[PDB]
C-alpha cells in the first residue's frame, strides 16, 4: 500500500529535488528512508528494551517529517520560499542539525525551573485530581514528583531543579514546628523523602533527565534577596539551613548511588569564584571532598552572580549547571566539518559560509520560535499558561561540534612532544569562528528580538550522523567515523595543560555553554580545581 | 508524499477490494481514511483545542494519538498472517473484511498485536521481589511501608504501559496491612499518627494513581471474609505468619481506605481506583453481614462502590480450563484478565437475518466461530511477542497467559432484538416480549456453547462479556447505518441488557440481569438509576441473581 501525506505542492517537489540530488541514502541516513515504513520498522524493531519503546519510537519519523514540513511553511512565511528550501537542503544533507527534530514543531527543548508557583499554585493545570498548594513535605514532594513526569512531557531536554532544596527546607521547618515529625526522627524523614524523590525520578527505557544545582551561599543570598517564603519568613535568613540542607542530600546520594545505582538527578554545584578565590570556601571544600568518592558533581564556577540577581543574561548548559529561570527552546547545530570540507584550506572562505550558515540557523530558530508560541496559543503548552516555563528566559541556541576535526581537515592541528594539539594558526582559526558565531549571535538579538546562545553540544548522536553525511558526500577527504564535543577530543592523546588552556580561552565565547572532562589528598584536588578554575574554565569535572 | 508500507501482495489486493467493495468512506469510519495522512491528521488536532475553547487536551496527547492508525494497521495485518498462517487465506480476509465493516469489533486495536488487554494482579512478586524489571534503579524488595507503596505505584505504572486495559490489585489491602503492622511493631510510627501515617499513603497512593490526558485504569476490591480466608489459606507474610490470622486487620484497613476515600473524594474529586466489593452470598443472606452492612452504609454517600455478588468461593480458592470472573469494569478475580476482546455486532445480525431467527443463530454461530480464531491468533502473536522479550510482565510472573481469557464480547442486544421485532412495551414499561427473551437466552446460549467448544478446539479458555464499548457502540452503529440505512434506526448501540435510559420497572430490569448474568458468568453490570432501605434493596437484587451492579446518582 501507499499512504498519502499532503504537502504543499513546493515542498513535494523541494523533496523530490533534493531526493533526485543526494539520492535514497542520503534521506535514509536522514532516517526519512525505510524508518517511515511502518511495517519495516515494526518488523526489524521487534527482533534492554520492551514494548513501550516501540510506540514512543515509531512515529519519530512521521513527527519530524512534519515537524521538517511545519518549519518549511513558518519560514517561508516569514523570509521566503529560498531560504526555507535552503534549510530543509541544509538540514537532510547534514550542513545544519536540527535537534529533538521528532518534537521541533510540536514542544521546546529545555528549561531550569523555579518551585514557587508549584508551592503556591500546586497544579492547576491538572485536572484528573485537584492540588491544593501544599502545606506538608509530603505533599511538596509528591508535587514535585508529580511536575518533573509532566515537564519531561511537554518538553525534549532537561528538568532543571536548582532551588529544590530551597523550597524543600521551607515545609521541613514547616513540618519540624507543627510536630509531624519527632526531632530525633527528623533525618529520618527528611532522607526518606529524598529516598521517595530519588526513586521516582529514576524510572523508565530510560529515565527523565533532570538536574539538580548545589547553590553556594552566594548564589543563595544573591537569588533569593528580598523574597519570602509562605508563612512571611525571609529566605535569605535560612541559608545555613538551606545549605545544611544540600549537604545532607549530597552526602546521602554518595552512600546511596552505590547501593541504589541511580544517574540522576544530575547534580552541578554553582560557586563564586573570584581572584583566585572561593567566596564560599565552605561549600567547595564540601564538594571536593564529598567528589572525592565518585567525581559525581560538576563543577560550575562564576565571577558573577548578576545575571541571577530584555536582553537574556544566564548560564545555559545541556549536560548541567543551566541558572535558575533560565532555558532554551530549541537548539540547532552547525557542522563545522563540512565547512571545513566546502573551503577547500581557504579561511576567509570559511568564514563566509560559516556566517551565512549561522545567520540561517537564526532564521529558523525564529520560525521554530513563532511556531512554539502558535502551539501556546493552540492552548496545547501549559507550562507557558500557567508560568512555569518563560519563553522570554529561553533561548535560541546555535550549536557547534567538530571544531577540532573541522580544524583538523583545515590543516591547523599538529603533534608534538606534548601530544596532539592545534597550531598558532588553528588557535587563531577557533577564536575567530567563535568570535564570528559569537558577533551573529549579538546581532540576532536586535534582527529578531530574542537572545541567541552558543553550546558545544554532546551530540550524542549528531557527532556520528554529521560524520556519516560528511564522509557519504566528501569520502575519503573525511576521515572521521565520529566527531567531538570538547575543543580537544576526549580520546586524544595530549597534556592535561593544553586541555584546560583551550577550555579556558574559549569557555567563555560560549558563556559556558562547554563542559571539559578531565580523565591523593584533599587539598590535592582542591589545588587541581583551583588551578582549573584560575585558568578560566567554566564547567568541568574528573572521571 | 506518497509513502511505502511493505504489505504482502495478498494483503494489498485484499485491501484494494475492500476499499473498492466497500469505498473510502467505510475506511473512514474504521480509522484508516484521513487518519494516517500525518499532516492532516496534525492539522486537525491542533484547532481541536480552539473548538474546544468555542464548544466550552495538550501536546503530550499528541505523540499518544499520531501512531494509532498506523499500529492498528499494522495489528490487522499482522493478526491477517497469522491467521493466514494458522487457518487459511480465506478465514483471514473473512476476519480483515468483518472486522473493516463493522460485522465485530476488535478491542484496542491500535495494540493488538503488541501487547495483551488486561490483568487482576497479585502483589506477592512485587513484595518479594521488588521491581527487578525496572533497570534505571535497583529496587531490593520493600522493608517498610512508604517503600511498598513506592514500589506499587511505579508497578501500576508501568504494567499500565505494558497492557491495553485495567491495572487491578484486588489483594492490596492484604500486602499493606503487613507493612502497617510492620512499621508500627518497628515503632517507625508513633501509635498516636499511626491513623495519620495510613491516611498519608492513602493521599500519596491515590494522588499518584489519579495523576497522569486520563488516568490509567486501577480497580480496587473489598474482599470479604470469605475471599480472604479462602484465596490464602495457608499463604505467609515475609515474616512467616499466616496471612489467615490476619482477617480482621486487613478488614479494619479495607474499611478504613473506604471511609477516607468518602471523605475524600469530593474535597480533590478523584474517580481512581474503581471500587468493588466482593461479597459471598447464599440462599438469602451475607456470608459476611457485617462488610456487607458496611459497604451499604459508605455507599449511601456517593455509591462510589460496585456489588459484586457470587455465590462460590470455589474458583478463587488458591488461584485447565479458567474459572474466574473476568469484568472490564471492575471486579474481576485475583490472577485475572483477558488477553484480548473481541465483540459481535448483534444488531449486524439482525440486519442480515431480516427477521429470521434461524437465520440469525447460523451466521452467529460462525461469527463467533471466526472470533474464535483470531483471538487463537492473537494469542499466538502474543506467545511470539513474549519470546522476543518485549513483554516482562510475563517473563516475571505477574501476568499469567494460562490465567488470561480471550474474550468474546457483545453489544447492542437490545438493538438487535428491536429490530428482530422482539420488544415491547406493557404497564411496567420497554421490555422484551416473551419471544425476545427466548431470542436472547439462544443468543447467550449458543455464544456459551462456542465458547465452551474453544477450550478443545485451541486449548484456552474463552469468555464472555457484554462490554462497556464506550466507542465500538458508536461506530458499529454509525457503520451498520452507512451499509443498511434507515433499517437501522439507532444512534448508539446498548451496553446493557435494557438500555439505561429507557422507561422501564426496575424490577424487569433485574430480573433480565438475574436471567442473563449468569450466561455471561458475571460479565455485565447492572445500572440503577435510608440505611436498611438500601440494605433490603441490595439482597433482593442479590436473590435475583444479579452478578454486578450499582446505583447511580
Amino acid at each position: 500500500m501507499k499512504v498519502q501525506y499532503s504537502f504543499e505542492r513546493e515542498f513535494e517537489e523541494l523533496m523530490s529535488d533534493l531526493l533526485s540530488k543526494y539520492g535514497y541514502e542520503m534521506f535514509q541516513m536522514d532516517g526519512l528512508g525505510d524508518q517511515l515504513d511502518v511495517v519495516k520498522f515494526t518488523e526489524d524493531f521487534v527482533r534492554v528494551t520492551n514494548i513501550s519503546t516501540y510506540f514512543i519510537e515509531i512515529s519519530k519519523p512521521h513527527t519530524y517529517l512534519y515537524s521538517l514540513y511545519r518549519i518549511w511553511q513558518k519560514m517561508k512565511e516569514m523570509f521566503g520560499k529560498g531560504v526555507a528550501d535552503e534549510f530543509v537542503e541544509a538540514q537532510i544533507n547534514g550542513a545544519v542539525y536540527l535537534h529533538d527534530r521528532h518534537h521541533a514543531a510540536l514542544m521546546p527543548y529545555c528549561f531550569a525551573y523555579t518551585l514557587k508557583p508549584i508551592v503556591e499554585k500546586g497544579l492547576p493545570f491538572i485536572k484528573t485530581i485537584k492540588s491544593e498548594p501544599a502545606k506538608h513535605l509530603s505533599t511538596f514532594i509528591q508535587h514535585v514528583i508529580q511536575f518533573v513526569m509532566f515537564a519531561s512531557n511537554q518538553s525534549s531536554g532537561a528538568v532543571g531543579l536548582p532551588d529544590f532544596f530551597v523550597w524543600m527546607w521551607y515545609f521541613v521547618k514547616k513540618d519540624l514546628k507543627e510536630g509531624i515529625i519527632p526531632r530525633d526522627k527528623l533525618d529520618w524523614y527528611i532522607e526518606q523523602h529524598f529516598q521517595i524523590l530519588t526513586y521516582s525520578l529514576n524510572q523508565p527505557t530510560q529515565s527523565p533527565y533532570t538536574n539538580f544545582t548545589y547553590l553556594d551561599r552566594n548564589y543563595i543570598k544573591a537569588i533569593f534577596e528580598g523574597e519570602r517564603y509562605p508563612d512571611g519568613s525571609l529566605i535569605t535568613d535560612h541559608v545555613e539551613d538551606i545549605i545544611a540542607l544540600q549537604k545532607h542530600y549530597w552526602e546521602w546520594v554518595s552512600r546511596e548511588r552505590e547501593r541504589q545505582m541511580f544517574t540522576f538527578p544530575v547534580l552541578t554545584a554553582s560557586l563564586l569564584y573570584k581572584d583566585g578565590k572561593f567566596l564560599d570556601e565552605d561549600s567547595a571544600r564540601f564538594i571536593n571532598k564529598i567528589n572525592m568518592k565518585w567525581q559525581d558533581t560538576n563543577w560550575y564556577i562564576s565571577d558573577s552572580i548578576d545575571a541571577v540577581a530584555e536582553k537574556l543574561k544566564g548560564r545555559m548548559n545541556s549536560i548541567g549547571g543551566s541558572d535558575l529561570n533560565i532555558g532554551s527552546f530549541k537548539v540547532i547545530t552547525v557542522n563545522l566539518p563540512r565547512i571545513a570540507l566546502e573551503s577547500g584550506g581557504d579561511r576567509e572562505k570559511y568564514l563566509q559560509i560559516l556566517r551565512h550558515r549561522v545567520q540561517l540557523i537564526k532564521k529558523a530558530l525564529a520560525a521554530v520560535r513563532e511556531i512554539i508560541k502558535e502551539r501556546i496559543s493552540e492552548g496545547l503548552l501549559p507550562l507557558y499558561e500557567n508560568g512555569l516555563m518563560l519563553l522570554n528566559r529561553q533561548y535560541g541556541t546555535i550549536g557547534v561540534t567538530g571544531v577540532w576535526e573541522s580544524a583538523s581537515i583545515m590543516g591547523l592541528t599538529t603533534e608534538d612532544i606534548d601530544g596532539l594539539k592545534y597550531t598558532e594558526e588553528g588557535e587563531v582559526f577557533v577564536d575567530n569562528v567563535l568570535d564570528t558565531i559569537r558577533e551573529e549571535a549579538e546581532k540576532g538579538y536586535h534582527e529578531y528580538g530574542f537572545t541567541f546562545n552558543i553550546e558545544q553540544v554532546p551530540a550524542e548522536k549528531a557527532a556520528v550522523t554529521l560524520a556519516q553525511k560528511d564522509r557519504f558526500l566528501f569520502g575519503e577527504k573525511q576521515p572521521f567515523e565520529i566527531y567531538s564535543n570538547q575543543w580537544v577530543p576526549l580520546m586524544a592523546n595530549t597534556d592535561v595543560l593544553n586541555r584546560i588552556r583551550y577550555s579556558g580561552k574559549w569557555d567563555k565565547k560560549v558563556s559556558g555553554g562547554a563542559i571539559l572532562h578531565i580523565n591523593k589528598t584533599e587539598e590535592e584536588s582542591f589545588n587541581m580545581v583551583k588551578m582549573i578554575a584560575d585558568m578560566g574554565v567554566m564547567y568541568f569535572a574528573f572521571n
